[PDB]
């Protein structure tokens, strides 16, 4: 079998992407955030707090001719960014894209943090990290992902996200169409249960190349690059008015400047990221101080290839027994 589904920006800055996903029976379609750094499947619900739930489209298991509620199940998931939610656990039928699996573990939010509350467009998340990070206590559940693979006609998913665009996520093929050039593998451990894999350096702009092993997880569900100290200096020095700001929380610049691009490697190739992928816009409303999408990792314990790295790539996740990561360019 596969699966082809359509992921679309949240909003004008790409903030985040949203997959329409099919739950239940008769079907209730949420939009998901999918996301390659996190292992649950969890969703807003007539069981989230009322206070908690602004604008979201909610899943009612009780509507639902196949759900069943997991005895004794519970969840609850930290981000790294400090969100987070909790709740309940059902089975139901779960489709992306024409892909359907049978008893996948769907979470309940009892509560979700104010960022989730706040955000009208996610209707909840689809972890597609390994297994190994799922929260579900007292039995840990499988990803959507793992669930379908051996059905699969090959045991791999795509993120091919868009710049101020929609883009597409890929079950059980590879779309020969969606790339340039060749895909570009490169090997994954799973010892943290995220796809981390080891770039081999970096370049800004026009600049020459630095082979550097930069270790770090490919995570559709983080927004931005971030990467350590010395590679965020080194891009933001090439840009006049660029700062570190405290007050912020990161990188800002003029926003009358124009960015350089950043190149990447994975293995000897090389996936270059435009300037304009690096602009996050106004720090707020009317501002000429603008947010970078380059930023650093320092104090967050891992590099992360978020969505700003990503979008300039056609990106395989191969779970074969083995994993590995393939990058093409696009
Ligand atoms: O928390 C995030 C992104 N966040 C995920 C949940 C939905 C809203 C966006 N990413 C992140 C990824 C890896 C990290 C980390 C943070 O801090 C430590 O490691």
């Amino acid at each position: 079998s596969t699966g082809s589904a359509t992921t679309t920006p949240i909003d004008s800055l790409d903030d985040a992407y949203i997959t329409p996903v099919q739950i239940g029976t008769p079907a209730q379609t949420l939009n998901l955030d999918f996301d390659t750094g996190s292992s649950d499947l969890w969703v807003f619900s007539s069981e989230t707090t009322a206070s908690e739930v602004d604008g979201q489209t909610i899943y009612t298991p009780s509507k639902s001719t196949t759900a069943k509620l997991l005895s004794g199940a519970t969840w609850s998931i930290s981000y790294g960014d400090g969100s987070s939610s909790s709740g309940d656990v059902y089975t139901d039928t779960v489709s992306v894209g024409g892909l359907t699996v049978t008893g996948q573990a769907v979470e309940s939010a009892k509560k979700v943090s104010s960022s989730f509350t706040e955000d009208s467009t996610i209707d909840g998340l689809l972890g597609l990290a390994f297994s190994t990070l799922n929260t579900v206590s007292p039995t840990q559940q499988k990803t959507f992902f793992d669930n379908a693979k051996a059905s699969l006609d090959s045991p791999v998913f795509t993120a091919d996200l868009g710049y101020h665009a929609p883009g597409t996520y890929n079950f059980g093929f590879i779309d020969t169409t969606a790339y340039t050039g060749s895909i570009t593998y490169t090997a994954v451990s799973t010892k943290q249960g995220f796809w981390e894999w080891t770039s081999t350096g970096y370049a800004v702009g026009s600049g020459t190349f630095k082979s550097t092993s930069i270790d770090g997880i490919a995570d559709t569900g983080t927004t931005l690059l971030y990467l350590p100290a010395t590679v965020v200096s080194a891009y933001w020095a090439q840009v006049s008015g660029a700062k570190s700001s405290s007050s912020v929380g990161g990188y800002v610049f003029p926003c009358s400047a124009t960015l350089p691009s950043f190149t990447f490697g994975v293995g000897s190739a090389r996936i270059v990221i435009p300037g304009d992928y690096i602009d996050f816009g106004p720090i707020s409303t009317g501002s000429s101080s603008c947010f970078g999408g380059i930023q650093s990792s320092a104090g967050i314990g891992i590099n992360i290839f978020g969505d700003v790295a990503l979008k300039a790539a056609f990106v395989v996740f191969n779970g074969a027994t083995t994993p590995t990561l393939g990058f093409a360019s696009k």
